């Protein structure tokens, strides 16, 4: 199936998702000359005091935090969004190399990742619902740059030996998201998609201005994970980032 490699990656996704080329995918180049400045757009409103992580899981294509998202305990409203967005799990994309790993770019530049907060609007009741609307998520996403170390990231970095391959989870509780963020809120916000397969085209995208800073031993350890299942060959993951989309007359809207 579907991957990162060079028999299976990005450029075939159309064969078995033709939504592949479709007039609202994700991930963009965020061309910030021509953003348009909206004074309409309201600041974001992220509520995570109450967040309930579960567990850390491998899918074979990237390791996802899994929160409790039975009640309105993360959410996240304001900013282009109406209603209330509860927070499922939050991933990150990123590169073999710190040059490259972000999926959306800022001035054609690249990130060495990028982290995603998935949001489903509640007032479709279930996830499965969610992605059947236009309007059923919303990515809150933060650009990884490497400098100092990000204290809050670390839980994380320490408990990857055990989710080396894919398929295998980890109890991981009292995960605070809250210690991910930046310091500042200020955003892009464009109508996208999912950016791995099904690349479902309902996504309400908010892409953080200023990234947050890792060190370089904390990306290195995300590099050690496989793609592959135990007992199968190594097959290092990294790279796990489609490249830039066509906007399509599509406009970006900034909050600054
Ligand atoms: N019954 C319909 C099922 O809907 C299928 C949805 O796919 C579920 C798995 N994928 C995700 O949840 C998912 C979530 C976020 C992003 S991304 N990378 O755009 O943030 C990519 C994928
Ligand atoms: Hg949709
Ligand atoms: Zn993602």
């Amino acid at each position: 199936h579907w991957g990162y490699g060079k028999h299976n990656g990005p450029e075939h996704w159309h064969k078995d998702f033709p939504i592949a080329k479709g007039e609202r995918q994700s991930p963009v180049d965020i061309d910030t000359h021509t953003a348009k400045y909206d004074p309409s757009l309201k600041p974001l409103s992220v509520s995570y005091d109450q967040a309930t992580s579960l567990r850390i899981l491998n899918n074979g294509h990237a390791f996802n935090v899994e929160f409790d998202d039975s009640q309105d305990k993360a959410v996240l409203k304001g900013g282009p969004l109406d209603g209330t967005y509860r927070l499922i799990q939050f991933h990150f994309h990123w590169g073999s190399l710190d040059g490259q790993g972000s999926e959306h770019t800022v001035d054609k530049k690249k990130y060495a990742a990028e982290l995603h907060l998935v949001h489903w609007n509640t007032k479709y009741g279930d996830f499965g619902k969610a992605v059947q609307q236009p309007d059923g998520l919303a990515v809150l996403g933060i650009f990884l740059k490497v400098g100092s170390a990000k204290p809050g990231l670390q839980k994380v970095v320490d408990v990857l030996d055990s989710i080396k391959t894919k398929g295998k989870s980890a109890d991981f509780t009292n995960f605070d998201p809250r210690g991910l963020l930046p310091e500042s809120l200020d955003y892009w916000t464009y109508p996208g998609s999912l950016t791995t397969p099904p690349l479902l085209e309902c996504v309400t995208w908010i892409v953080l201005k200023e990234p947050i800073s890792v060190s370089s031993e904390q990306v290195l350890k995300f590099r050690k994970l496989n793609f592959n299942g135990e007992g199968e060959p190594e097959e290092l993951m990294v790279d796990n980032w489609r490249p830039a989309q066509p906007l399509k007359n599509r406009q970006i809207k900034a909050s600054f």
